[PDB]
């Protein structure tokens, strides 16, 4: 296995996957790592079976599909996993706790939203549709774009928003297009 966390690239207490040469802190996995299973297989692993089991799950989607399927487990699964995706991105930190606003000439947004949010929204299945989850995770970089206006921080967002975006895409085997 990995010496490293997957997703924050650190060492430390690391669960190892049995499926895969990848390596977990506890709380960088998602869901956190289970207690007890012997063996034990990551989130990548469980995506991967996932389209293992139904080739036909790859073949392209309309988004608009894909928003308004039902949470069922195999969908959970796969927010699970596009959450961890933008946790990987070190630009994620700016993202991850609760958010303050007070700069001259801006106004903190009405709804504000983080990646920890997100991630005890999943844990506690709040979310009953994919777009639930989609539209919370938009709802991070559009706050941070029209609060930030013409300061080049803007360009966080932008990059962040961007990971999430292809990774959505790719795990949710969205219709490529031009
Ligand atoms: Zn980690
Ligand atoms: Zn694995
Ligand atoms: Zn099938």
């Amino acid at each position: 296995n990995s010496n490293i966390c997957e997703v924050c690239n650190k060492w430390g207490r690391l669960f190892c996957c049995d499926t895969c040469p990848r390596s977990f802190h506890e709380h960088c996995h998602i869901p956190s790592v289970e207690a007890n299973k012997n063996p034990w297989s990551c989130i990548f692993c469980r995506i991967k079976t996932i389209q293992e089991r139904c080739p036909e799950s790859q073949s392209g989607h309309q988004e608009s599909e894909v928003l308004m399927r039902q949470m069922l487990p195999e969908e959970q699964l796969k927010c699970e996993f596009l959450l961890l995706k933008v946790y990987c991105d070190s630009k994620s930190c700016f993202f991850a706790s609760e958010p303050y606003y007070n700069r001259e000439g801006s106004q903190g947004p009405q709804k504000p939203m983080w990646l920890n949010k997100v991630k005890t929204s999943l844990n506690e299945q709040m979310y009953t549709r994919v777009e639930g989850f989609v539209q919370d995770m938009r709802l991070i970089f559009h706050n941070h774009k029209e609060f930030y206006r013409e300061d080049k921080f803007t360009r966080l967002g932008i990059q962040v928003q961007d990971i999430f975006e292809k990774n959505f895409r790719n795990i949710f085997a969205i219709q490529e297009t031009s």
